[PDB]
């Protein structure tokens, strides 16, 4: 807490092949995980999660994505990693990526629900971002169990949101 | 908590004379009060009115006056939490003479030599930061700097013994 989010330059991003601006604040936030074999101890290690970035970003590419899929990704000691940004489209949620804002958990979810560090970062990136007008002040947090693990899902259903 | 800082044209802002930009993050926040005389331009209002857009809008027109290029501070936030753009993030204000070039004004709308501030406004200053620092506009270990003759003697004494706002 308390630190900025870790920029494009930080984790050595490429430069996208293409960055469509979207058309005005995003009122809906997609959540995604990045699967308990993401590893292809590393879920915080030493700076290892931030070439974890890097390497999905390779691997989108590999599949014909402009670029990272998402717009943030937050791993699970809190940290925050700008994927495409604010106000650029993302490739992550299939005909619903105009007005969203797509953000992934680095790790898998489907059994052990997402450290308080990890709910913090994102309340705070919500939070910021409709600070500056990137997000709708009503924005709901959208996912399934398929989507960003069972535990995950399950948390968000008994906390009506991340708890506290 | 949710609402986004009110833009300079929601207070109906006039273009700044001049708008010089700021090299870096800023490392330190100055804290201003805008004073127990700030009903005054007119003569509750202070609180949860909105009539606080047309007091900003006031401050600018007073600072003009002076010979500023704009409103003094970077931000300014009311005793209900709700934050208004002035300069905004990345340019030099005309605050705190001989320290605008790398920090960030803001001015804390209302009279703090007795009473604190309430939970609404801290809160909102909290927000504030932690979100200029997670957008690199404030660097990480920023200082929120103040004195009793800058932002009231309740507000000094509150952040002095909290070491910053208190949690």
């Amino acid at each position: 807490l308390a630190d900025s989010i870790v920029p494009r330059q930080q984790w050595a991003a490429i430069e996208p092949r293409r960055q469509i601006k979207m058309n005005g604040r995003a009122d809906e936030i997609f959540l995604w995980q990045t699967g308990p074999d993401t590893c292809s101890g590393c879920l915080q290690d030493s700076s290892c999660t931030e070439q974890i970035v890097k390497a999905l970003q390779d691997a989108d590419f590999k599949e014909g994505n402009d670029d990272i899929k998402y717009n943030f990704l937050i791993d699970q000691d809190g940290v925050i990693y700008e994927g495409r940004g604010w106000g650029v489209v993302g490739q992550h949620t299939k005909g619903r990526d105009s007005h969203s804002i797509g953000v992934a958990v680095i790790g898998d979810f489907g059994k052990k629900e997402p450290s308080q560090a990890l709910q913090d970062a994102l309340s705070k990136l919500i939070i910021c971002g409709q600070a500056a007008e990137e997000l709708s002040s009503g924005a709901r947090l959208r996912t399934t169990p398929a989507m960003s693990g069972q535990a995950f899902y399950d948390m968000l259903d008994r906390c009506d949101g991340l708890c506290l």
